[PDB]
This record gives C-alpha cells, structure tokens and sequence, in this order.
C-alpha cells in the first residue's frame, strides 16, 4: 500500500482513519515516544482531505503515529 512519506503531503490538513482489519492503506501503531509523525485527533468529520484505511498493529508498522492535542503534523478523524 502506501509508504512512510505519504503523510507528509497532508501537512496542516485534516484526514480521515478508516480502521480496517484487511488490506489497510497504512499499518499504523500508536506510540508515546519516537514517532514517525505527530496526529492530533479530532472529533469532527468535517473537512477531510481524503479517506487513508488504517490497520492497527503492535509489531512493524508502516508507520508510527504520536497522539498529541496541539502542535500536529496534521489531523485524522477516525471511524
């Protein structure tokens, strides 16, 4: 599927998370440390870019995500 840089083109944007279990666009593991990217969470589906499908994974990841609530590289709502 997609690959590690794909994220950074959706720098100060908003995108939405569908989980999936099968055939994801990025395995994503959340962290608290040593992240690929920073995500800031939100509760709205407005205003999305576009649909990435996410599987979430505790071991190899495609890429790594951080949770924080200010200063994200971009933002993902999630369903």
């Amino acid at each position: 599927g997609y690959g590690k840089g794909y994220l950074a083109m959706f720098k100060n944007k908003k995108v939405r998370f569908k989980v999936v279990n099968s055939f994801p666009d990025l395995k994503v593991q959340f962290v608290t440390s040593f992240p690929d990217y920073k995500v800031k969470i939100s509760n709205s589906s407005s205003f999305c870019e576009e649909t990435i499908k996410i599987q979430v994974v505790t071991s190899f990841p495609d890429v790594k995500l951080q949770k924080v609530t200010s200063f994200g590289d971009f933002e993902a709502y999630i369903d």
